[PDB]
């Protein structure tokens, strides 16, 4: 069973630790390492690869990601390349996928996934405890969108639809690789496409939990997440007229208690995010806001002079999400920048009205937020 | 919608509150109250019935429990009598079921259930927060048995399978009434039967959640649950050779944090439960223990002289359960006692090794226990 | 025992409840109600006074606030007026003080205070659970200042030093009335003065705890605390060169777990508090910042253009506090504004780096912060 | 500053790790290791000692404990011997004391203690988070006794009066060594004597907290604690007619949040403890119970046939404690065995009525239990 590791610019030590863990496992029959470019990180893994495939017995190869899609060359080209090598150049029946930077990795990840895949699941998906102010794309964009567009389906119930940690058996991989929509998704939008089309095609999905597991992403402003945001939203927008059957088997490993050190985590720099909400304005962005409801139009125009976000409550965000679905133009610098400020005001609003009330209150909220969105869409 | 209240020797004011609350609800068309005998509590409901019918504009009937099954005349006869009335004497699309003593009932119970059934679900079950040491039949008998016997199915994933608070649509209620296995189950076993056969027949199920739970029963030795225990185990034993499919659509409102009073609650009298373990011994029971694995035989026989329960861990209980499934005879006095004592040692073991570790541990233990039983059963 | 209720424009029913509850208490001999003006709220208490005096057998007087001090005519004048009445017009061994708006007052407040004074304590202070983001004057001004100036003493260990709920014995109340520093403190600063001088004069102190806290004030920008802030800081500034002994006996009932509603509460309007930071600037304030360390000068001057607060960590606030102690002028409009803005940046910093981590973190941060200030001050 | 390590039969690896940590510290000027006997453990430390005093620079000697007291040769002779070597054979001004088995040890222990001792404290006392069913001697014997006998004093407010982790400056050590009562306390009673006489003599006491720190003592029945119990109680009994001034300066480092893995700990084997309550009976123990109140006499006599403990509530225990103070004869096998069963019934009662309600509820209880005991004694 193949085990793929997409990397780019990560410290090669951590990666190579995870690759050793993988090759040692008695249920892993090959390891593939798909780099972004021929940098020093990649050069390091290419020299290390002959060594690990000798001590452990299992072969380990390294390849550059190919240009398979039509958007930005990113995560999507890397994962779809792994698919091409899995189907066309080997004959294994199971492929794993793990982020390279994961310092929390262990043998318990790979075993659980293979163990669940024995019950016959086409797709096993890992999911971990996340801080109340992390995962804001997941919650306010991916899950909210799935809730508002496909409330009766399993889509919005998937815990971490942007997650790169998963297993997929051969038929499932082959189906995704042949699918024109996922093939062209060469950027951050790929995880959204794997998730959406597996559910649409009736693939049965287990979700593995991981008690404690994640590499605390970097403390900066919400700016750092800007590219991922506009691409993840575009992905959902591109799927908005698709139809999805209700039936699809879906189960999820019970979540163990969130460890303290994750519940006590802050997901972003509040000051930098407020400052950034006042930057990069343009007369067209002000013109384009006329398309939104009055409180949102008025609210965000205030951000030219001072930070504003109390306006962007749960309802305001839904109303804003519908307008974005209709009018957002991927690749348009003004539309991309407005999405980023709007989403920012939502993150700030939720942070001070919800997160600030404590990690528990944040979890109950977020599950219940999806519930009301589900209900509001089913009605209309 | 019909709203049914099965009652016994209840505070008549606690019952009449819930009757008035349901009759005032705009989605409710009728209220039925079922009791076994025309005792003082019954004549009160009948004498009040005309007054509530005027004030709310909703008819309020009161009927006797009829003998429709062939086991002990109990809860099942009462619930199936309401199904009968609902199908033969009315023409409403929906029926509710609520225990009478619940002192937490507000109009929100009926509102959330009817909103859930709009989505189109055929069954809506209410689930609640419970204490680590309540729900020991639910956990160690009903769910455990579902997990051991039908691991690949939805049965062990249902939260409150013995719960009597629920909503069915006319077609679901009809199917259950016509079914000979549920008709016969006149005793405590009925909730197990409604749960099992709806899952077998591919009924779509939503699980509502009421934020403030039920009203907690009397604090006494496990002694009080003895009849419920044998009858719930018999229900499952009776279904043991049934076949059940993998598919049946199942969802559930997200649970809110347990309230303090519930997490800080002891479910039973530990002293009295220990004392009871050394009582009602017979020679025959001593010999019957020969059918069990050695640690369970030696473990329980100790209880003639002093309370023992360390031996009855999670594995030993699974092995015990399998032996009971093959040899336990509902109505054989010694078999019933041995089940009572065997389950008591599980509860005590669970209490001292799990419940005593804090409520959050208790919940996570319990969701994971079902996981392990599921897995063992699938791999054999 | 005398029981004093200082009131303003309160719901007259909320006040009269607390008056009736105290008058019915068997350990209470008189109740005094003090207000500034004979407004509608005052005439209500006077018109009801004869009726309560009959029903409970306890006299109920109502007096005007007299001008006994030389600062703003405020809380101090009212509290010292009650001390006057208590010492010159009655002969009771004890006096109570309770804010009027507290909607949580039961007879247990007076019971626990009088039981504590039996042990023989001269002061009994009530303390409560508060939210991470309430009590920002208490923490960052009163306690912080006690810790920096008198680290080897009991002052910074008192829980609710600005709290007006307390009991004194006749001898303690007499000492405070005769003291020229507390007599003069007619404004918000009075609670600081009662706290400080009782500790200086070796009064023995018990700290009662009421399990359900106060009634929480209005949700608005830090703006509302502005007068309280300057006046509380001035109180401490005014005592800065005092000497205080190491010995003064001090104990405190153990605190019970905070209730959910309190731990999940935001103390202030984060948007409005940020906006307020960019308002009411003057050139003079810009120049005054020259007295401060460079990071605080650059940090606050940013606020003319956009909200900044990361720079105002725990150390920078200590350095800021020392500069304020030497240069702050109560009544100089620009000094008061700069304190307001400086303290606002501390509160915001604290909020985003500490409070947002969960209520349990907030408490432990705060007890440890006092520890570190204490230590720095002792080692210099 | 000397740093003493009393050992006996501990694994020498852990000990020698702690001794290396100590000798490295720049504020530690010597290390003394007082063994119980000349076993293999001691022989191992004697060969290792010349090595550690070479790499680190600080000298390290090992001595056998001397016979200084009149009771069992135990902890007390070991600690008092350290005192003799500290005063008579060196000239250091500070002596530490640490349990040998502590696997959680670090540099943060020694630094904090020396740092607090700079403020001038005669006695610094470490204290750590403990499980709800550990520390049952501390709570039901030492602290309860201090509360019932000396309620107005600081004695019962000391967090861990049986703790061996502390620092004491020269004058304090010399005072204890000269004190005839502490010198003769050669057994488990010594910690009680250090605590009692330091408070009686007005020694000023800081309590260091340790966030996470303790070696989970062995999982067995309450039997394992039997010797410590009868000696710790005897110690209190021997002090019951002493007089204690109220004044004595006392402060304590704020406790950080209890880590999960300690809150999820079970302090003893419930089954073995119940069985043991039915063992070692004697006609004289039944005769001696006639001296106790009726519910306690009747309750414990039941334990001849079956385990009983619901009787032994908080009040029953106090009434029982007073009778024990008057009639308990140290060294008498029947009196010692009755104390052990009585205390056992109290532990079991608290475990199932208090601990079982969750670690938080257990902490609030135990602080409040001391409060009522304090109040009940002050009255009478
Ligand atoms: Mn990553
Ligand atoms: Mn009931
Ligand atoms: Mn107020
Ligand atoms: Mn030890």
């Amino acid at each position: 069973s193949l085990v793929v590791f997409p990397f780019k610019h990560e410290h090669p030590e951590v990666l190579l630790h995870n690759v050793r863990v993988a090759a040692a496992h008695p249920r892993v029959h090959e390891v593939l390492c798909i780099g972004y470019e021929r940098d020093q990180t990649y050069e390091a893994v290419e020299r290390a690869a002959p060594e690990i495939s000798r001590a452990t017995g299992t072969p380990v190869s390294v390849r550059l990601q190919e240009r398979l899609g039509t958007l930005r060359p990113g995560k999507g080209d890397g994962m779809n390349t792994a698919l091409r090598y899995f189907l066309e150049e080997t004959q294994w029946e199971r492929i794993h996928f793990y982020d390279a930077d994961i310092t929390s990795f262990g043998p318990d990840w790979i075993t659980k996934a293979e163990e669940a895949a024995d019950f016959g699941y086409g797709l096993v998906r890992h999911y971990f405890p996340r801080a109340s102010t992390d995962a804001m794309i997941t919650w306010m964009i991916t899950r909210t969108g799935f809730a508002l567009l496909w409330p009766h389906t399993e889509l919005s119930w998937i815990e971490q639809p942007l997650g790169g940690e998963l297993l997929m058996r051969r038929e499932v991989a082959a189906m995704l690789y042949e699918d024109e929509r996922v093939r062209r998704r060469s950027d951050w939008g790929i995880d959204t496409l794997y998730t959406f089309v597996t559910v649409q095609q009736g693939v049965s999905i287990y979700e593995c939990y991981i008690p404690e597991g994640k590499a605390h992403r970097l403390y900066g402003g919400l700016d750092d997440l800007r590219t991922m945001l506009v691409e993840c939203f575009a992905a959902i927008q591109s799927l908005q007229h698709e139809v999805v059957g209700q039936p699809a088997i879906h189960r999820q490993e019970h979540p163990h208690r969130v460890p303290v050190h994750i519940a006590e985590r802050v997901g972003y720099d509040v000051e930098a995010t407020l400052h950034r909400l006042m930057q990069h304005w343009t007369p067209r962005q002000v013109e384009l806001l006329e398309l939104f409801t009055t409180p949102v139009r008025e609210g965000l125009r205030t951000c030219q002079r001072r930070p504003a976000f109390n306006f962007m409550d749960e309802m305001a965000w839904a109303a804003t999400y519908h307008v974005l679905l209709e009018h957002f133009q991927p690749g348009d610098p003004d539309w991309e920048e407005l999405l980023f400020k709007l989403w920012t005001t939502r993150v700030l609003n939720y942070t001070m009205t919800v997160a600030l009330r404590g990690y528990d209150y944040a979890q109950q909220y977020l599950y219940r937020m999806l519930g009301r969105y589900r209900y509001q869409a089913a009605l209309e």
